């Protein structure tokens, strides 16, 4: 319609309780791959604790989507679907 999103997944597979998922919804200038960060400690009980990790865009690999990269990410990293699998490095 008028206003356009886009949708991410991203699977954490590590924690104390780690997780194996994470789908939330994006908007087409949000900027929501930190929203792990605070689903962490929401989500540390059930799913992944820290989110200290690794994370990788494409089901192919091609895009990374860790933390060293900045709030604007998706405007550049969600162009399509954006899927990522996340590894706590600690």
């Amino acid at each position: 319609g008028s206003s356009d999103c886009r949708i991410i997944r991203v699977q954490m597979e590590l924690g104390e309780d780690g997780s194996v998922y994470k789908s939330i919804l994006v908007t087409s200038q949000d900027k929501a791959p930190s929203v792990i960060s605070r689903v962490l400690k929401k989500n540390n009980r059930d799913s992944a604790v820290a989110s200290e990790f690794e994370l990788v865009q494409l089901l192919p690999g091609d895009r990374e989507l860790t933390i060293p990269h900045s709030a604007n990410v998706f405007y550049a990293m969600d162009g399509a679907s954006h899927d990522f699998l996340l590894r706590q490095r600690r």
